[PDB]
């Protein structure tokens, strides 16, 4: 069993592992598309002694976090080992890897999204996103009259076919995902993919249709069993009057019982109408997960809340080094020090901390991350909050 | 139709009217111990013309906010209006007689739990905590390494008679509900409701237990129909230890395949685990509702975060007058002006902020309150954060 | 934390625990009626340090194993350890020191039903009846011309109250248990239990009806949710005709729709009806676990089918010893030796052999019995069969 | 309305009626594959008066029965009635004539699936093998200490492509049914028809993989509504290595909940595992279906149990004829008598017994089977069993 990155020829091999790992699987000509963003050497296989009975590979992405600062980010995906080989180290062995490349690469992150929840946070990934299904029954939705857009004349949301509007689509994305943390810059192969998933399938989806705004999009499409439920797979708004004219079009769907989105814990849609007991939460789960893989080039990258003053601080992360951390008017400088810590943590709690998605004093609270000094806690909660709240781009 | 404090013989009829209107009534006996919390002439009726055909009343309570501060506060209930007597404005006469007689008595502020969500908004009431309903599968359920409580020796949970150990709870609880947002002061009588529930019933409910902690209990039942879901009524602790030693305690229930808890949605049960998904969120709701009576009162009496520096500004409420509030070191100064708005809101939106529950900048985004100052946003956001996490107490 | 035999004054801490841990719990009375199968010195409970927080026992049994012998068994039960408790190795210890005291009071088998099915493999015991439910669409069941009691003139079977023919059951019953393997001797005391249990209860089980025949009887009820179900909870034929004519009464039931019972494997029933598919198997479980504490003890006494020829082995079961094993007429001599052995397996597995309800060369296929000779494993399936199917008496 | 054998001309009417009664029609082009198995004048159909509204045929097939001895079997399928000309005598006048042909052309058994169980009974068929659906619940699953390989090292479990190793399927699977009752040869149209089915189908199946071992392999793919469910289409190991080191790999699916595979009773997988009710039984039905033809041929061509002393008896079939049959040394002479019998039954009662699926025993305590001597029904018992159990090859 040895350990090496992949030629051509094993590319059918792991096409295979794969289909029989991901009942997602997107399939070749979709994965050779993926492909474009995996770097080289970006890939590794174990073989057995011969067919592949792991992988693992990182593709070059663009994450941005607090303060609209834009992170080169390693994005882990396609790995999987192959039930024939399972117990036998090949993850660890195959994340070891990587994890080596990537921080020799010169990487601050790394990120994946966790088919299970208990798999990667030994390897230094915490969960940073966090996902809020809603789910609307339309059918008594009612705005509020503070509401935007509810005034007299023409409306300002088109309904259109999403082929035809890839530029407007691709241009709001991209204003999104620089503003918002979370955001992922989405490359020219994903939008062909996106839209490649617009069009309806035989025993399979329907077709998709979007809303159009100057400042925002929805793209949406009725259940495929389920025919008075529309499922929103992306809406993307810019300003709050966007936000608010695709949720009036949305609710225009008279057809349906039910419109469904995977969104955000901060959504502001259930304040959008008179009761806000119509927008269920339906589902949560984490979203993003993160490895911080150097830590002070994270956490000076990262932009912080001007409102708590400037405070200093030691920060020892388990493994990953000692730290004299000072914070003050929304930046961090972060040294080398050998003075006693204040505060310790994992590497995948400073990952779950990193975007503002959860409380250092919720992580304290079930002993994830040790001070003997609660005002320390109020500082941290205080500082790594972030103004805009974290939102999830896309799965990978 | 006439409205008037009800006199000893309607209160056959009202429980009559309740009986009909409550599928969850719980009945003359209760009703009559609740009682002893309404004081005079905290209960109106409305006759026909004769048998009562609406009802509502308000009980005294003490509620915590931020700072532990605890306050005065008119607990609105056993509101009803006839299913005959409907559309006949019967509600907005009940409400505005008894916010009259609840602004003359002196209290701050009123507060509800609100069988739809759509009803109070109008009436100045804003949803104030979130409850969150986490179903854990116990049978994947292991315990992180840095979790508390996980060496060696003597467990320091003990399994409990309900009835038998009234005063331990009772300690536990005052201690909690003092330190804790949304806490509420729960009196000798509710102590013998709420023990009275925690026995079976023939037909209905299953025996209680409790797991004992000095620093905390919870009380739990096997549901009814569903043998392997055990259903956590109430979990209060006042230090994490507490927290996750019951925890350890009830994912011991070796029988049961799932404990479910309707909680809060800063409880840290998720990051105690190895898997945070499994402990799942199944249910979403407002929990407590606000209204502000006196808006001066309420915001100088509650605790502002230290962390946000000392900044000024000017709030309209919409009918509510407009006011000069000033906060730093903690501490709110709000007085009269007939200066310009920087901030406008209703009534409700207000105290939806008031115990931390939903950020300033998230209602702005819905346009339920205007500003042309992102930086006061911010300002406001930090300031009216809880150090501790709102919770909700008890229903009423 | 010490482990003891109970005194009077321990018995309120352990039906608490009881109440804790089975769903299923008897509750005080009954329990105490069953107590009194518990010898004196059958009880083992372990104190904090005080509350009792692990329990078990054994209750004193009479069991038929084939060649219609019947053998003293241990029976235990009331097994329960606290949640606050878990993995503290309380199980271990409690079971260690009941079989010692089981096997120094002369036991040669223990039993028991499991709660779990990966708990007692460990502490020596496998699964030695197996349970099989059934579920008759009787609207479509019509007799097979084959079946017995078809003919002209007036029925045997009678609609009865349980109540008023327990001499006739019990007698029925003595007659049943004597000649099946799985069957256990009922007290008066376990008569006194089931009638009981024939009553209706508010909010819980309907009454109970019992078909009684000279040579069989059936107990049945109404399934107390689904009104189109009936239950028999136990069926006890001594006589083909009595089985047959039984059956002919339960689909008889024309306002159900579908009858249910928990049977064995062999049960005739399908080959009654013209379509043997309508007799649906709808559930399979183990029923009684076996522990073999006397090797040679147990394997002397029990019965072994005449149509196998003599023949000779060297038995080793993994800790209990090895054995010289000859088998011829029907009875077998089991001896010291230190020859080389020809078959090994784990005590558990021996305890699945023993009544016949798992053929060696199947676990043999699974590695659980370890042979050489192929000839050797037809001659112990062929051996240990029994003649009359093994089935499960009660649940204790 | 008359019978006769199909010309070309008569097929497309034949599909006809074939596509309205198989909602599980496997279409044309498949059926012509199967018709490649029908003999000349193995085929009837019944015209109107013209439309085909009644078709039976047999396939000549090679089954083998205890003994490893492999049978000419003619093999029902493809029998209808068309929905208008129901009750009207077609199906009794076309199975007479097919077993006139069948009996006339020297088969000495046939065999059928039924598509009911209450069907073809009255026509000399017992159902003579058992189907038992197995469902794992993976996510618990853990091999016991003595389960075969579980050392250290490489395994011998290949995840393949189906069409890429066709030849090592074949010589497995011609092994396999060589030496199991209920094994019927696969002719190399059958192995076509098995791997196109192997292939995704849009709206329909998910793709096919297998698991091979050098001496087994399984055949799997994800349930197409229930993502987490893996169902193996079919499952085949000759040696016990094999079958433990193919569901090591199976139960290391770890994106699947669920595994589920139709086998059969003596399936050793549950003891294979440290939890053995974690195998559930979720599903029991008959599998082949058995007409003896000629008696003696069938009772004398199989093997019989050599465990049980020769014996001497009389047997009447009902309709069949009555013989003297001497069983000794695992052999059965079967000669014409008119002595007085000692057992009688049914012609489908003989088949149920024939691979050794149900015991005389049964069959007697149901009636189906006469006789006055119970040391004979164990001596049947003993000597019809089967050393290897008995399974079910495929469905025709
Ligand atoms: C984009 C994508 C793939 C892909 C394919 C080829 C290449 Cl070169 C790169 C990525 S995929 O693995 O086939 N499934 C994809 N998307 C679906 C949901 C994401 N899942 C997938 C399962 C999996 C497995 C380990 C770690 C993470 C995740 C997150
Ligand atoms: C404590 C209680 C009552 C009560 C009874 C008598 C007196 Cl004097 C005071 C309170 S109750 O109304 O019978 N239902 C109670 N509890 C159950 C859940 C609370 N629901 C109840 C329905 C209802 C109706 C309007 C407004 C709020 C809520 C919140
Ligand atoms: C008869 C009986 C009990 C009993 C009570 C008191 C005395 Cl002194 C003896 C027996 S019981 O434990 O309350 N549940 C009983 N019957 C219900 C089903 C049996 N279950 C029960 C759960 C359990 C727990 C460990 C081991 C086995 C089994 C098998
Ligand atoms: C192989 C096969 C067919 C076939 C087709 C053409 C020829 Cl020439 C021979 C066989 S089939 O009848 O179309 N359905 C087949 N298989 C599916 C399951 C089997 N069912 C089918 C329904 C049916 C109807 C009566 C008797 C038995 C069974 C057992
Ligand atoms: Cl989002
Ligand atoms: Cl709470
Ligand atoms: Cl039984
Ligand atoms: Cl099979």
């Amino acid at each position: 069993v040895t350990l090496c990155s992949p030629t051509e020829d094993d590319w059918p091999g792991m096409f295979l592992l794969a289909a029989a790992s991901f009942t997602d699987f997107i399939g070749p000509e979709s994965a050779t598309a993926w492909r474009t963003l995996v770097p080289t050497d970006g890939a590794v296989v174990v073989r057995d002694g011969s067919e592949v009975v792991g992988m693992a590979l990182y593709m070059d992405l663009r994450l941005t976090v607090p303060g609209e600062v834009v992170l080169p980010t390693a994005g882990l995906s396609f790995v999987a080992v192959a039930p024939t080989h399972r117990r036998r180290g090949l993850l660890r062995a195959m994340c070891a890897e990587l994890h080596r490349r990537i921080a020799d690469s010169g990487y601050p992150v790394a990120a994946l999204h966790a088919s299970e929840g208990g798999i990667y946070g030994r390897f230094g990934y915490g969960p940073a996103t966090t996902l809020h299904e809603l789910t609307v029954d339309r059918r008594f939705a009612r705005f509020h009259a503070d509401a935007p857009g509810g005034g007299l004349g023409g409306s300002s949301v088109r309904l259109v076919r999403p082929t035809e509007h890839r530029g407007e689509f691709e241009a709001i994305y991209e204003r999104w995902r620089q503003q918002v943390p979370g955001g992922l810059l989405r490359p020219q192969v994903l939008w062909d993919e996106l839209l490649a998933e617009a069009k309806a399938a035989p025993g399979g989806d329907r077709e998709s249709f979007a809303l159009l705004h100057p400042d925002g999009y929805a793209l949406y499409r009725v259940d495929r069993t389920d025919l008075k439920l529309a499922r929103v797979s992306e809406l993307r708004a810019v300003t709050a009057d966007a936000h608010c004219a695709l949720w009036r079009a949305l609710i225009g769907l008279d057809s349906m019982e039910r419109i469904s989105i995977i969104t955000h814990p901060q959504d502001p849609l259930p304040h959008l109408l008179t009761d806000t007991r119509l927008a269920r939460t339906t589902w949560r789960q984490d979203g993003l997960w993160l490895r911080i893989m150097n830590v002070p080039a994270a956490l000076e990258a990262r932009g912080y809340a001007h409102e708590v003053g400037e405070f200093s601080t030691v920060l020892e992360v388990s493994d990953g080094g000692r730290f004299a951390l000072k914070i003050g008017d929304g930046r961090a400088r972060c040294t080398p020090t050998d003075a006693a810590a204040e505060i310790e943590m994992d590497r995948d709690v400073l990952g779950s901390l990193y975007l503002g998605a959860h409380r250092a004093s919720t992580l304290a609270a079930a002993n994830r991350l040790r001070t003997k000094d609660s005002q320390l806690l109020r500082r941290l909660d205080a500082a790594f909050a972030s103004d805009v709240p974290v939102q999830t781009a896309f799965e990978f």
